[PDB]
């Protein structure tokens, strides 16, 4: 009925497991072969089919190695995913937005036929850690056509994202001292329009490095957000609405959303 649906009916366990049901292979993108970004790695399902496609940026001073687990994990749930390196490790968020865009174009137009043939170029998403999460917000602002955006403990000097209409899940870390939720993640969420699909998920007992460490909660809700909005997979609505509990015995520090979507 939904021909974008991939993989079996989800459960909390299946979404929290280290890997989804899709076996993954990798395509290396050298710095030489990459135009407008610093290279990286494309994770893609071996099983032949078309899938949504996602570009993920690391943060300030970091490289693809700090987000690799996420590229692999998301790809194993039926997506084509590039973890990029940036032209330099010091690139600012809005430069990171340009490089994410170049990485989307690389996957669609310049990668091998194996990778290009597994991408539905009409169904794209963007994600990033810290400064790359700020890059996610900027690119979502510049490309309303993106299907989803997921800034992870994002950092950005601009606090006004009222131009974004892409379905956006922001993930904050309560103990983040680099991009404190009070001055980055939450102001971002609050400046997004009340009229779009969005969610704020704040992790309990998590620092700025949490998205760099394999994380059941990040893995679960990133994939659920991507499934719901990249694939239009309403089987995943059950995890986003009402969403993880932030109350007594709950799983998150805070969850807020514009459910129903
Ligand atoms: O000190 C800062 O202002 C500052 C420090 C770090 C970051 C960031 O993106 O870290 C990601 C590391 O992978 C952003 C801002």
């Amino acid at each position: 009925m939904n021909p974008y649906e991939r993989g079996p009916n989800p459960t909390d366990a299946l979404l929290e497991a280290r890997s989804g049901p899709f076996s993954v292979s990798e395509e290396n993108v050298s710095r030489l072969s990459a135009s407008g970004f610093g290279g990286g790695t494309i994770y893609y399902p071996r099983e032949n089919n078309t899938y949504g496609a996602v570009a993920i940026s690391p943060g300030y001073t970091g490289t693809e190695a700090s987000i690799a687990w996420l590229g692999e994990r998301i790809a194993s749930h039926g997506f084509v995913v590039i973890t990029i390196d940036t032209i330099t490790t010091l690139d600012q968020p809005d430069s990171r937005a340009e490089q994410l865009n170049a990485a989307l174009n690389h996957m669609i137009n310049r990668a091998s036929s194996t990778v290009r043939s597994r991408i539905d170029s009409s169904r794209l998403a963007v994600m990033g850690h810290a400064m790359g999460g700020g890059g996610s917000l900027r690119l979502a602002s510049q490309r309303p056509d993106l299907k989803a955006a997921i800034p992870l403990t994002p950092w950005h000097l601009n606090k006004n994202w009222s131009s974004v209409t892409v379905p956006t899940l922001i993930i904050g870390a309560d103990l983040d001292t680099i991009a404190p939720v009070a001055t980055h993640a939450k102001p971002f969420y609050n400046s997004l329009p009340s009229s779009i699909s969005k969610a704020y998920l704040e992790l309990d007992g998590a620092t700025h490095f949490a998205p760099n460490i394999p994380n059941k909660i990040i893995g679960k809700y990133s994939v659920a957000w991507l499934k719901r909005f990249v694939d239009n997979d309403t089987r995943y609505t059950q995890f986003l609405c009402p969403g993880p509990r932030d109350g007594l015995f709950g799983e998150v520090e805070e969850y807020r959303s514009t459910c129903p979507f």
